[PDB]
């Protein structure tokens, strides 16, 4: 299954590239919203980890967009913690939200969970 990582920070982009790498997944990245909607365009992934504070376009703005032609599972990845965040989150189409900071075993399984659907 292959998985595209979306994080304008590169330090947290390799620590997940590492783990889902460690799982089994094939990885590709991106780092700001642009560069999110190319690769999913490009590589069709089987889900895409949301970073929402990116350069470009936004996370949530990816989301709506990429929901316009997709049922692509969305886990949203941030450091936005507040009730509005992971309600406007899911509400535009993330499939789940997981705040930063995460724990690595967590959001392995909560990728198997959507990709269980
Ligand atoms: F920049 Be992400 F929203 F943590
Ligand atoms: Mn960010």
């Amino acid at each position: 299954k292959k998985i595209l990582i979306v994080d304008d920070e590169k330090p947290i982009s390799d620590i997940i590239k590492f783990n889902m790498t460690k799982e089994g997944y094939e990885v590709v990245t991106a780092f700001n919203g642009r560069e999110a909607l190319e690769q999913f365009e490009a590589e069709q992934p089987d889900i895409i980890i949301l970073d929402l504070m990116l350069p470009e376009i936004d996370g949530l703005e990816v989301a709506k967009t990429i929901r316009k032609t997709s049922s692509v599972p969305i886990l949203m990845l941030s450091a936005k913690d507040s009730e509005f965040d992971k309600v406007i989150g899911l509400e535009l189409g993330a499939d789940d939200y997981v705040t930063k900071p995460f724990s690595n075993r967590e959001l392995q399984a909560r990728v198997k969970a959507l990709l269980r659907r």
